[PDB]
């Protein structure tokens, strides 16, 4: 194959640094014919499944139940149809019956290097020493693709706790031999201090959520600092949609005078940057197939949908020995294509990134709406204040969409008629985009809580919905 | 000398693990005759000063001004008298004139691995890749001394941001081949989730501030969880006094049913665990002289005080190439001794740890009081609620000590007379301990804000002091 350090278990050279003139960290793996890479991926898939069969009773039980033996994996079509998908609920049950890391941990307790997890039943991540190096090496490779280089100051501004996002970006920065600046997030008073550090330090790259980048520009402005004077060449994000959302990407690129990159699958899927945009293929994300095998499937049969069609990402680790995920169902919605990429990398693409989680979708008069579609339409409006909330009910069918929208400070300062003009135009814009009646209630500028993490814009409470609709009928 | 990996610049074997039966990580360095170690320390001091003279114009300028050349360093007595102390204010001025890391950085920009700093003018830490390994190796060595072993689950519960404390404990846990659990701190809702993770995971070791350990036991109790059921063998702390404070150490050891260890110098002094207690020498801290040279000096002449006398710690890095500190003044107060240690390590000891920062001390009727003396006396009382505040003024001389003290919930539930009995007894106890009049105002239980970081118990406001004294005169 000629694939750079193509081994299982993987063992990367910690001293390797690509030539300064190279666009690719691994020229072969990243640009080889897709059909040649798919031959080696299937080869690796067989190794991984044999490994999981040996060390994970969780996979041994699940596969035996669905009538699968690793020897039946003879093609990528066999993987799709014979291998059952892993659900996040299966991981919880495995961890409850086999605490703390479940019966899919594989490595002995002795090899466990880091303990992380989920929050908001939580799952524990028991990552081995070798897997941490595989994650760091994979991330340095993908960050190089974004134009991030050794010696560049990289600000990692996501919470350093159970959350894998921050740790993953730090591990990549460390291996890329960049100046890792792990400021983190989460504590009150952090954002006001961060803008001062960004003004002083002038970083080349920034990592966090797309929501935090917006909140931080407002903080920079309140602190009488200009976010374009932070010397950023790029901002790279994961955690939620935004970085491949038309109006959101444009607002962040304009506020910082830098490029925006979309990345991120799942925390269970670390190296989560396995889906990521590159400096030239800057819109959407590429599926780095030789790091993690991505399949975009029809949720009805868990089989790959054709290119140009929407489906759910199903992921398989190719370079992990601790808690390896084999066909984990994301529960997210995307669209994938297989056209020539501007960077020259021969990978499938998610041109619009990831739309959101299927469970977050709601319905108004037979029309399926994703919260990111509302966020996208509102962010493309000049008078929009940067924040909103969607008030819904899943206990009864909704006839109209209730929105609490913030106007801009200049729209508010322009008076009562100017506010009413924006409220009417916002309602109409959402209606033209979604094809459903939209009731808009204007709230005071900067009243809606901002976040340094993931934006939770849907209020699914029944009482709140009734209270709002009744108040919107009285006005 | 026979000293294990005694080299400058240092380059530790990343694969070395002490025998399972060994008490010491480095038996020679840790237990060799003190006079033999002092010969090699002086040797290293000469190497470090020669290195700083070559690569740091900050040290070149400062030393030339005070009439010092590295060749004049011929004994430990020469170091004391000829080498001028570095003040934290000198670091700020060096960083302002030579941004971002000052003229004492030494390493080229290319070698910088991590960016951290101070908060509450801030100083930036530019730590090189090699120094990070030196810090991690030094910390794994000191943590081994506390009885922490490979495979042990180590909870790091301090904010992972600019603060070096969390990063230092994590780096040590990683190198000790322990199961690093970097939960961190700082965000609302973290403590409630942490107690659940500690109940589930059952860690062998916990790192944070002594204040956070107290706050967390109250959170565990509110969450109907018993902190003794967290399976902790030890808790090791840095950041402020507490772990060598009589009543505070006893309260934490009782609440968790585990041992408490004191460690920590300064963030500028990473590896900051250079002052740390050991499993057998569990009271106070030992000065790990071959990691960082500690001198306890008279603040009047910056020369070493005899053993058994109080003074200020002055520190010198022996294993750092990036931002190396040579005779940095801590501004703290301690007492050092040179008697045989129960663990067998031949190091000077701080038997009562560090009392506090000299600038934090206040005076009432010609009597010098440290906030930790009030905290120590109150924590030794059965009716004390776990929190208090000291209300002072530095604009005018104080005749009495104003205290806002919290009673226990059981003292409150016992009625008005029981509350008045505690208030009178608290006032008398502080008076007997300090030798000054103490006015006590009781506040409602759990009203005073708790912290996951450093407790700021002194309220130095003039208006607040006058308001309180006037109210305590009316009652
Ligand atoms: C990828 C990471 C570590 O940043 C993360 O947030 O992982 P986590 O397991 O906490 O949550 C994963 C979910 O966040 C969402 N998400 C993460 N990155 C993106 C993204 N780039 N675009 C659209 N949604 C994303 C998806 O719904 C995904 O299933
Ligand atoms: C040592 C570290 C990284 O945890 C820390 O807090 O360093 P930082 O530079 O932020 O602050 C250092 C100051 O905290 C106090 N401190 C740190 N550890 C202790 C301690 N163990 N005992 C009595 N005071 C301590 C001293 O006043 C010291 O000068």
């Amino acid at each position: 194959s000629g694939m750079e350090e193509w081994n299982f278990p993987v063992e990367y050279d910690e001293n390797y640094l690509p030539p300064a003139d190279s666009r690719y960290w691994f020229p072969r793996r990243e640009t080889m014919p897709a059909a040649e890479r798919d031959k080696a991926i299937l080869g690796r898939l067989q190794q991984v499944c044999q490994y999981a069969w040996e060390h994970a009773p969780f996979y041994r039980r699940k596969w035996e139940e669905a009538g699968f033996q690793p020897s039946q994996l003879k093609s990528l079509e066999d993987f799709e149809a014979r291998v059952p998908v892993v659900k996040k609920t299966d991981l919880r049950e495995s961890q409850a019956a086999h605490p703390p890391f479940g019966d899919y941990v594989c490595v002995p307790n002795s090899e466990i290097f880091h303990v992380h997890g989920t929050s908001g039943r939580p799952t524990a991540f028991g990552i081995g020493r070798a897997d941490w190096r595989a994650i760091a090496n994979a991330h340095a490779r993908i960050m190089w693709g974004m134009g991030i280089r050794p010696g560049d100051l990289v600000c990692v501004a996501a919470v350093f706790s159970l959350y894998m996002g921050s740790w993953g970006a730090l591990a990549g920065a460390e291996r890329l031999r960049a100046k890792a600046f792990p400021f983190g997030a989460g504590a009150p008073g952090m954002s006001a201090r961060l803008v001062q550090w960004l003004d002083t330090m002038k970083p080349a790259a920034f990592y966090g959520t797309p929501s935090y980048a917006i909140h931080l520009a407002e903080v920079a402005r309140e602190e009488k600092l200009n976010p374009r004077n932070f010397g950023l060449k790029c901002l790279f994000f994961s955690g939620e949609p935004g970085a491949s959302v038309p109006g959101v990407k444009d607002r962040i690129e304009e506020a910082y005078g830098a490029k925006v990159y979309d990345c991120g699958s799942m925390a269970e899927m670390s190296p989560f940057m396995n889906v990521a945009g590159t400096e030239q293929s800057n819109d959407g994300m590429l599926c780095w197939q030789d790091i993690i095998y991505t399949e975009v499937c029809d949720p009805a049969n868990m089989r790959r949908v054709p290119y140009g069609q929407r489906g759910t990402p199903v992921y398989t680790h190719l370079e992990r020995t601790s808690q390896p995920m084999i066909r984990l169902l994301s529960g997210d919605l995307t669209l994938w294509t297989n056209d020539e990429n501007p960077c020259g990398r021969t990978y499938p693409r998610l041109p619009q990134g990831i739309f959101g989680r299927i469970d977050d979708m709601f319905t108004i008069r037979g029309e399926n709406i994703y919260p990111s579609e509302i966020d996208a339409a509102l962010n493309q409006m000049s008078g929009y204040g940067g924040e909103h909330r969607i008030v819904i009910t899943r206990e009864s069918a909704m006839d109209e969409l209730l929105l609490r929208v913030e106007p801009s400070e200049s729209v508010h300062a322009a008076g009562a008629a100017a506010l009413e003009t924006f409220r009417t135009e916002a309602s109409h814009r959402v209606q033209t985009v979604l094809g459903v009646r939209a009731k808009v209630e204007l709230v005071a500028p900067n009243s809606i809580a901002r976040t340094d993490f993931k934006a939770r814009r849907v209020i699914d409470d029944r009482e709140v919905f009734r209270a709002l609709n009744q108040q919107l009928q009285s006005s």
